[PDB]
């Protein structure tokens, strides 16, 4: 059981030994093109870059590329592109591949500012009247609307190709409750979420991957992968039990390094995925108690 093997690690205090684990049996690809010394003002962080072979590149002449990665999950039948927090400098790469991978929704998961330190750059307008233009890549954002619910936001955005003229809505999916190496405020809160992604129809394979991003692209973006993708595979392959998130995650660290980076957030993602099972199984209504838990009124 989901269950029992759960509180077997945390009742041995396993999470920390379970989570090195996962460090060391992680794939280490080569990121040549993330190292690249122009590059180096296109990465958030230097120890943080997308693995060469999955890295997303930019239809761009100039260069082709921006930190960020494609998580493709084989079996779970979904992809995501894991990115960092665009940087003042990237927005218009940002933008730019949200439009070329067709994305219709993007995932925020960190805030732009914590602790006076900003770990993101606001690439999406604030106000409707103030419209957004990334003149590098020739995009215009609108803020349409926005649902502002207590720990997460819920925003309707037009982008735009000048080029093109061409127009399509993104729907931006902000959790801003879920601190740098820390956990959602609750199994509730980050399920509530992951159901309003997931009926938004963001995450549909007639769209291009979602993109998930916090602020290295890591932790938390990890973390809502994970989840997502557990509770993906124990739906499809009906024996919920057989899905091994440990294994998950490592299937997800070939696409992207560090995904999970906290030992807290790997016990959170089995917590996330048990509660979250509830729903796959039957019972019509623990959604409507993740809702009613997460005070997101
Ligand atoms: O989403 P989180 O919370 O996991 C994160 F973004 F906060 C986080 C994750 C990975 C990081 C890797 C390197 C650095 C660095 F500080 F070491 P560097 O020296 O490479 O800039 C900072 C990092 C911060």
């Amino acid at each position: 059981e989901m269950e029992k093997e759960f509180e077997q690690i945390d009742k041995s205090g396993s999470w920390a030994a379970i989570y090195q684990d996962i460090r060391h049996e992680a794939s280490d690809f080569p990121c040549r093109v993330a190292k690249l010394p122009k590059n180096k003002n296109r990465n958030r962080y230097r120890d943080v870059s997308p693995f060469d072979h999955s890295r997303i590149k930019l239809h761009q002449e100039d260069n082709d590329y921006i930190n960020a990665s494609l998580i493709k999950m084989e079996e779970a039948q979904r992809s995501y592109i894991l990115t960092q927090g665009p940087l003042p400098n990237t927005c218009g790469h940002f933008w730019e591949m949200v439009w070329e991978q067709k994305s219709r929704g993007v995932v925020m998961l960190n805030r732009v500012m914590e602790k006076g330190s900003l770990k993101c750059a606001q690439y999406w307008p604030q106000k409707e009247e103030k419209e957004m233009i990334f003149e590098d890549t020739n995009l215009k954002l609108t803020l349409i609307s926005e649902d502002i619910k207590s720990y997460y936001t819920v925003r309707q955005l037009e982008l735009e190709n000048l080029t093109t003229q061409e127009t399509r809505e993104i729907l931006h999916f902000h959790y801003t409750t879920w601190p740098d190496f820390g956990v959602p405020e609750s199994p509730a809160s980050f399920l509530n979420f992951l159901f309003k992604v997931r009926e938004s129809g963001s995450l549909s394979p007639e769209h291009g991957p979602v993109v998930v991003h916090c602020s290295a692209g890591i932790g938390r973006s990890g973390t809502f992968c994970l989840a997502d993708t557990c509770l993906l595979l124990m739906d499809k392959r009906k024996d919920p039990s057989s899905v091994d998130i440990k294994k998950v995650l490592l299937e997800m660290r070939k696409f992207r390094m560090g995904l999970i980076q906290t030992a807290d957030q790997l016990r959170f993602s089995y917590l996330a995925v048990i509660e979250g099972a509830k729903f796959i199984m039957g019972d019509s209504s623990v959604q409507d108690q993740w809702k009613e838990l997460s005070h997101e009124d």
